[PDB]
DNA sequence: ATTATGACGCT
DNA sequence: AGCGTCAT
């Protein structure tokens, strides 16, 4: 009862873009803007790869890792860019960009986690007990909080969206004990404040509009952002929790959506995230290993202890090409140029890296898939990474991949390269 | 012939 | 160190 402690300690927000790379292409060209717009890699194989989707082409079902030529099929008037190509390859320069000037907004409320191109987590915890000193015991308004949403409410005792919001905020804000400075809803109602004014200063200062989920843990804060994209923020409280995961199917808590969510449902004879709370913390343990088994036995209870990690900056800066079917890679020259191509990229990049953040990166990971290998990668080497130098870095991988052209031929690669990656690691401070 | 990444766990 | 998983 009183000892147990409920995973209640912390404020954390999740901030995602909404459709991000076709947000920073609106922004730039005013002509896609309020439009069903994609954004495509390629062109010439069925017309290019969709990775992002306006909420208005979705509408029409039109979705990522869909050939353009079939999202113009579900919606022949679809808007698509496209992503830059440089030295042969793709080119995301401009999304790196963008998701910098949207960190450096958000990391002047906290110190923030990235954890993608477009989304970062923030511990508000120490900003929200900050807020709650200033207001001296005041009530919040609805009006601090005006796209949020607070999950499960309104409940009991209605016909247009807006209104169905309001009315859940009302019932929240009405509840609230606000002469608690201890009170966990009251310090998540305060976070939420304080994330209405972070995606505000995001899209004054950009242009750009991004969701955000508020909660008590970086888990629950990424499925509430998920809630009421685009465009809004959701506060999911530990008491919503509950009913939240009664009907929650396991594949949508973030690490569950591949083969260990599937050995859960398999194992357990269970669909929904609730139905964990039955089994004690060594039965999952026993199924799961220790770790996600602990996991496993305070996730479903909604609680979560990874901390929000002090680093606005990517780990690792990489380089990647596929080489699809009869585009494989088969002799040396064509192996020797594509790298080439990679590690010139990477040496642009890293430069840039070095200029702005002050590190250097001191290794370099190649890594290689062969042609009639299903695995993501085939062989991973790593070398030193001594020098920012395209030449010296593409050598350097050739000579730790060479030894895998099984061909006599010196000229002939076999089998076939289907992917190339360069990947610089392990930074130190410069 | 989804593709270009990036994070992190395991042994 | 090299490989596998998860994500998207
Ligand atoms: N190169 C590449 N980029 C990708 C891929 N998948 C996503 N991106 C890029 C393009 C995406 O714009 C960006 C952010 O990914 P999300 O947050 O998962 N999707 P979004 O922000 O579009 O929509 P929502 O409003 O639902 O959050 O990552 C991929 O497979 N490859
Ligand atoms: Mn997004
Ligand atoms: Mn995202």
């Amino acid at each position: 009862g009183p000892h147990m402690a409920t995973g209640q300690d912390r404020v954390v927000a999740l901030v995602d873009m909404d459709c991000f790379f076709v947000q920073v292409e609106q922004r730039q060209n005013p002509h896609l803007r309020n439009k069903p717009c994609a954004v495509v890699q390629y062109k010439s194989w069925k017309g290019g790869g969709i990775i992002a989707v306006s909420y208005e082409a979705r509408a029409f079902g039109v979705t990522r890792s869909m050939w353009a030529d079939d999202a113009k099929k579900l919606c022949p008037d679809l808007l698509l860019a496209q992503v830059r190509e440089s030295r042969g390859k793709a080119n995301l320069t401009k999304y790196r960009e963008a998701s910098v000037e949207v960190m450096e907004i958000m990391s002047r409320f906290a110190v923030i986690e990235r954890a993608s191109i477009d989304e970062a987590y923030v511990d508000l915890t120490s900003a929200v007990q900050e807020r709650l000193q200033k207001l001296q015991g005041q009530p919040i308004s609805a009006d601090l909080l005006p796209s949020t949403y607070i999950e499960g409410l309104p409940q009991g005792p209605t016909v247009q969206k807006e209104g169905m919001r309001k009315q859940g905020l009302f019932q929240w804000l009405d509840s609230l004990q606000i002469d608690n400075l201890t009170s966990p809803d009251l310090q998540l109602t305060v976070g939420a404040v304080i994330v209405e004014e972070m995606r505000a200063a995001i899209e004054r200062e950009t242009g750009f509009q991004c969701s955000a989920g508020i909660s008590h843990n970086k888990v629950l804060a990424k499925l509430a952002c998920g809630l009421n994209k685009p465009n809004r923020q959701t506060l999911v409280s530990h008491g919503s929790v509950p009913q939240l995961f009664s009907q929650m199917p396991i594949r949508k808590i973030r690490s569950l959506g591949g083969k260990l969510g599937a050995s859960v449902i398999e194992i357990l004879g269970i669909e929904y995230m609730g139905e964990l709370t039955q089994f004690t913390e060594s039965q999952l343990q026993s199924h799961f290993g220790e770790k996600n088994g602990s996991w496993l036995y305070a996730m479903c209870r909604g609680i979560e202890h990874d901390p929000v990690k002090p680093r606005q900056l990517p780990k690792t800066i990489g380089c990647s090409k596929n080489f699809p079917g009869k585009t494989a890679l088969a002799t040396r020259e064509q192996v020797q140029w594509w790298l080439l191509q990679l590690a010139q990229e990477l040496e642009e990049r890293l430069t840039k890296d070095r200029n702005d953040n002050d590190r250097v990166a001191t290794q370099l990971v190649v890594s290689i898939r062969v042609q009639g290998d299903k695995r993501l990668s085939s062989l991973r080497r790593c070398c030193a990474l001594t020098r920012y130098d395209a030449h010296k870095m593409s050598h350097d991988a050739f000579t730790v991949i060479k030894n895998c052209n099984t061909s006599g031929i010196q000229t002939e690669w076999s089998p076939p390269l289907t992917m190339l990656f360069l990947c610089a690691t392990k930074f130190s401070a410069s």
